[PDB]
Order: C-alpha cells, then structure tokens, then sequence
C-alpha cells in the first residue's frame, strides 16, 4: 500500500539528491498496484495542487503516459506516437496539466514481481525544451538505473520496517 | 497479448543483436533467458554458453533450481553471483555443474514485464580475467541493463499477436 510517510520521505529524499544531476527538473515517482488501484503512491516535486487534484480525481486511470507505460519496458517521450495516440482519445489530463506547465517529458517504467508498476516521470516544466530532451536522451540509461535503485530501496525500506 | 518466443529465424536475429552489442563490454559468455512466471517450465534461452551445458540445463529444467534465477525472481536491480542473496540459495548442483564449463563468476540483470515474463541477461567471464570483467561490468551496468530492456522490447514487438 506504501502509506508510510516517513519512508516515502526518505525515498523522495533519495530521488531529489540524485535526479538534480540531470538538471533542474520536475519529477514524479508513481507506484501503483493492481490490488489498490485507487491509491497510487506519488512521490514528486510537481506543484502540490496538481498532485492533489491528480490524486483526488484518480487521473492515473486516464493519463496517456501511465496507460502507455502499462505496455512498455523501455523509456519513452511524451511526444512518442503511442502517447499522442492515447491523447487523441482522452486529452483531459494533459489539458489540465498545461496550467502547471507539465507539457513535455519522459516516462521510465519498471514492473516488479509484487504486482507493482513503478514509473519515473520527468518534465522540464516551462524551461527551454531542446537542451532538456538532449540531456535526458544522453542520460537515459542512468535515469533508468535511478528508477531501478530507488524502487529497490523503497521495497527494501518497507521490508525492514515490516520485519521490525 | 504475446506469443511464444519460438521462431528460430527471429531468435537468431536477436542473438546477433545481443552478441554484437554485448561484445563492447569484453569477450564474455552471455545468456538471455526469458521465463513465464505463471508457466515457467520451458524458458526461452538465447546464449553463447557452451552448447552441451545449454542442452543439459534445458533437459534437466535447471532454471527451477538455479540460484541466480531464483534470486532474480524477487529482484529488479542487477546482482553479482557472489552477492549475499545468491549464496543463500547456493542447492549448489547448478553451480557445481557449471564449473566444469568455466562458468563460475558472473552477474545477472533482470526485467519483469507486464505479461508475467521475467527476462534475465546473465553474463560471465568464463575462463578470461575476472578482474577486468568485474570492473567492466561495474562501470557499464547501466548500459547493460538498457541492453536487456531494448532486447526484450524487441522480442515483445516481434512476438506480439
Ligand atoms: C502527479 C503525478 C502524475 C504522474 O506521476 C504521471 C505524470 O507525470 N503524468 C503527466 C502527463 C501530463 O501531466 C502529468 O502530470
Ligand atoms: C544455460 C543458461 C543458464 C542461464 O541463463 C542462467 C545462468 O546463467 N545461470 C548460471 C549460474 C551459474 O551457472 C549458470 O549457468
């Protein structure tokens, strides 16, 4: 269920420390399990009103990047054909995200053996587009590993907390 | 929905795809092993391991008792075969038999997909120098993980129904 505010604070802490090495960016680490679909865990520096609105309306159920990630193992851009396709069918999430300047970005995806899907979603925000996309592309293997090691760390911390 | 990964022409093309890329990290032994976690009896194996070892491993379903496969099942991050999680599993029959093929030192990279598959990329220096090998894997582990991801992504697209 991943409700432990204290572990999630160390995870957010672990991500922010390492993710700033690829630039000053917005990120969201979002973890969902099929057994608790309306309570995804979100660990992010996105604007809080957007996060709250996203949680309150269960927007992960209609979010083109999350719907695409279900079918992926490899990272993808939000202007990839698969996301554009889903956007044409339901555009609500991107239309509302535009207010908070969440427009262009990338999603990294991970499935585990506990029925979780984990995503690391990254956006520049309002900043200039080209240098961001080119930094993400040159560093995509490293960012994938950060998602992998964040998720391992998270599962590890929840494992120790449950033992004690 | 995904089909069984059993077209010989496709698997040989994917073998060439892996082999050309993984040789950037040294002269090494590799096995790409994909296993369905619901029905795990008959995994797909694309490998340059010694053919007699591969044949023996398939005939005896050794993945079911292989410490690195049993470890990968509960992992998302790569691990060395001397890591504490693997030594715990070490039934040691698989490693004892593998030693006769110089397959002693190695790493496993793992990937769970959304079709109940677990894909692993297992790599070993065989009889070549273990120090150079370990250093090359340690500094290239992010690229090797991405090689597994892109290989599996290709397989998923090729076998999609
Ligand atoms: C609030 C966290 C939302 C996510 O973690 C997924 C995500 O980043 N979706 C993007 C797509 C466009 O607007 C978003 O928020
Ligand atoms: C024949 C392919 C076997 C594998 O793909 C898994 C693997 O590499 N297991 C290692 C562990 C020690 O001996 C092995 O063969």
């Amino acid at each position: 269920y991943f409700d432990n505010e204290s572990i999630n604070e160390d995870i957010k802490n672990y991500i922010q420390r390492r993710i700033k090495a690829y630039g000053d960016l917005r990120y969201s680490y979002l973890v969902m399990n099929k057994k608790t679909p309306l309570h995804p865990t979100i660990i992010s520096n996105y604007p809080l009103d957007w996060v709250k609105k996203y949680k309150k309306n269960s927007y992960h159920l209609i979010d083109p990047v999350i719907l695409t990630a279900k079918d992926k193992v490899a990272p993808f851009a939000w202007d990839d054909n698969s996301v554009i396709n889903k956007k044409s069918t339901d555009s609500a999430v991107f239309k509302l995200a535009r207010e908070y300047n969440i427009v262009n970005g990338y999603t990294f995806v991970l499935h585990d053996n506990s029925n979780n899907m984990a995503t690391l979603n990254i956006s520049n925000g309002s900043d200039d587009s080209i240098s961001f996309d080119e930094s993400i592309e040159i560093n995509k293997e490293k960012i994938q590993m950060l998602l992998i090691l964040t998720h391992e760390k998270m599962l590890g911390l929840y494992q120790s907390n449950s033992d004690k």
